[PDB]
């Protein structure tokens, strides 16, 4: 809601003028220390908390570009290309079910002063090309980094780990973004924590239920889990339920740690005008499904039905381009 | 097509105005005999015929309510009763799905007298009430009926389960109808070979791939594989493809046998002010599907599948009333 005050009298973190206009109302997500009740309450019950205090990634907060560059090492990195600030990203395994769909996004190997020097040298010209760093943080880095990667609050983190009865935990990425940048609205089938680091990102998230109001594309389709509603001018006709839509919304700057939930979607942006951001993410596999199935169904299971639907067909039909009219065959007439 | 004449100068078998008026087009099935290889080749590629000269039922030709009543013996006869000329069937285990389904149509036993003579009363006072008279042909009737049963060409259709791999005769049913009689389109999910014996019915038959058609009701409905529209007084609105349908249509006598196959759509009428009819039908379990499916899938393949993701649907939600807004959910403005 209102701007946070740094400490030491250093002004409000951020201002209004650096949030995205969108057509959709919000209501903040609860920011709360993780020795309140409150917090495990809402982490059980799978439904969004920031953190402030875990120091999850506290060893992390001293990162920028220059102390990376010189300990990360002299490896290569994936860096991801877009030409405006939406990243447009895609599953090249099903490019073929669509041969018409044409990549928006770009991902490119290079050092990290590569990525750095094309990074200043975007801003130079302003030339409105963003960019976006993804690197797994394991042994492959520098010793420095490690030394700081084996500093974070695995305590804590296990413990959740545990508390939730959750899976193994599948991925543990550094995210490096610029000012601007935007993940548009998609949804994750794992648990996820996501851990601040620099910069500010405005997260806003949609529970499960509003998978109506998102339009999500085909599963088969390179963009699955995705929305299709262009949030900067979004397609009444197409998508007319887009005007029912309602997201949870909260900023996360240092310290700070996001729970989001399984299913859960999930829109963020690098605030405008706002530096370079830094974020790590955990990911978890969600817990194994009770044996005694509890109705009426929860959002998320049936999201989960409805993708196995999908798939199921593609399969049966040898060909996931007749998934559509199939499923039009069974509803029209009988079922609308 | 034109009416084919009674030997012995006994004049045409029927005439155009004991044929109701509907509003799609139709072509003749073929009439065939058993021995020309283009039935056997019609029957292998799950065409329909009619077969002119099979002897199938030969020996129940001279069956008539006078010879039944006197050698079917003393049993108990299931009688399904309908106030109007349309029998609305319907499946009594899937009530409980439908609280608000209303049944038309209404069985009820007793003996073959009481049969005829609520036969003869109806026809009296010109009632317009309608009856149908199903039994199964086993040894529980009357021991001449039996060995007129026995009669029967087992020897050819035998073959033609051996010849076309089908699986067990599943049931061997007697049907006595009155004069006006329908029985409203719908599919089965067996072969059947319809063997007519006393009276005329035309039967307009529709290939699986006019499923888009026909709108069948929901798989958990009482009325599951029977058509939604009403033939007589079709709702064009609801039901805009059924302007589309062209049905294969004959006209079926004593001594005919027609092939049913598998997934076609069928609506069977007694042809009016033509007396009482009797029909026996044999339906068999199609043959097993083989293990090397291959694309793209035939129609009746796409029911099948279909059909499934219905049932599936209906057991993992816990309620078939949810199956309809799921599906609604999975495609609207995601595939359509
Ligand atoms: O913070 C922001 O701006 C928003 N970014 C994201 O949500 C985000 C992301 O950045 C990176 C990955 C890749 C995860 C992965 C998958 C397979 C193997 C290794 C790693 N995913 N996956 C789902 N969401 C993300
Ligand atoms: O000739 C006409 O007027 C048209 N009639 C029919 O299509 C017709 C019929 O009459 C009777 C039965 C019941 C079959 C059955 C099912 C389970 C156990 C025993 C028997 N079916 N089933 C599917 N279609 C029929
Ligand atoms: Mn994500
Ligand atoms: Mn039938």
């Amino acid at each position: 809601g209102e701007p946070r005050e740094e400490a030491g009298a250093l002004g409000p973190a951020w201002d209004e003028s650096q949030l995205r206009s969108y057509s959709f109302p919000t209501r903040p997500i609860p920011r709360l220390s993780q020795s309140d009740p409150r917090a495990e309450e809402l982490i059980e019950n799978e439904e969004p908390v920031v953190l402030t205090d875990t120091n999850l990634v506290y060893p992390a907060l001293k990162w920028d570009l220059e102390y990376l560059q010189e300990n990360i090492g002299n490896g290569d990195f994936s860096v991801y290309s877009a030409s405006t600030h939406k990243f447009l990203y895609y599953d090249e395994k099903k490019m073929a079910n669509f041969q018409n769909f044409k990549p928006r996004s770009n991902r490119e190997e290079m050092k990290f002063h590569e990525f750095v020097e094309k990074l200043q040298d975007i801003q130079q010209r302003g030339g409105e090309e963003r960019l976006y760093l993804q690197q797994t943080l394991n042994d492959t880095v520098g010793r420095k980094i490690v030394m700081d990667f084996l500093g974070f609050n695995w305590n804590w983190i296990n413990k959740q780990q545990g508390k939730r009865g959750w899976g193994q935990l599948t991925s543990n990425l550094l995210l490096i973004g610029m000012e601007g940048n935007v993940t548009p609205a998609h949804y994750d089938e794992q648990q996820n924590f996501f851990a601040q680091i620099k910069g500010y990102k405005r997260c806003i998230l949609f529970p499960p239920d509003q998978f109506e109001c998102l339009y999500p594309y085909p599963v088969h389709h390179p963009c699955d889990r995705q929305s299709q509603v262009d949030f900067d001018n979004p397609d009444y006709e197409r998508f007319p339920n887009f005007q029912n839509v309602v997201g949870y919304e909260t900023v996360v700057g240092p310290g700070d740690v996001l729970y989001i939930p399984m299913y859960w979607w999930h829109h963020i942006e690098s605030l405008l005008n706002g530096g370079i951001t830094i974020t790590v993410n955990f990911w978890y596999k969600g817990a194994p499904t009770p044996k005694r199935i509890e109705y009426p169904l929860k959002a998320h299971q049936k999201v989960a039905i409805m993708r196995n639907i999908e798939k199921m067909l593609g399969e049966a039909l040898g060909n996931p381009q007749e998934v559509g009219p199939l499923l039009n065959t069974m509803i029209k007439g009988r079922y609308n």
